[PDB]
């Protein structure tokens, strides 16, 4: 179900197509489920700085500890990387506390400089 939608993120040509495919990836077209309608979505917040470019998204799911994290994270990411909009992301999983932690994606965990890994 595509049509003229506003995400207010990019130039409405490069948004259109864009966001049409993005839409394949980060939904459920198994069922007809969109995970933006739970409402919690509408939270997020791209902030652009000099040490990069990372886009925030206020997510949650049934139990929040349910293995679709990686699924939501990979399809993501992938897509919004490849769109070139933004570089970072951070999808963070909220039912209890405070968003702040939440926001720790794989990214900011598994490649901290305590760590030195580098892929």
């Amino acid at each position: 179900g595509p049509g003229s939608m506003s995400e207010t993120s990019a130039p409405a040509e490069e948004l259109l197509a864009d966001v049409e495919e993005a839409m394949r990836d980060v939904v459920d077209p198994e069922l007809g489920i969109n995970v933006v309608d739970l409402g919690l979505v509408y939270g997020l917040d791209v902030q652009d700085g000099d040490e990069g470019t990372v886009a925030l998204i206020d997510m949650t799911l049934t139990s929040a500890a349910c293995p679709l994290t990686d699924v939501i994270e990979d399809q993501s990411r992938s897509a919004l990387v490849g769109s070139g909009l933004v570089d970072d992301i951070r999808i963070n999983w909220v039912w209890n506390p405070p968003w702040g932690p939440d926001k720790i994606t794989e990214d900011g965990r598994e490649q901290l400089r305590a760590l030195g890994f580098t892929v």
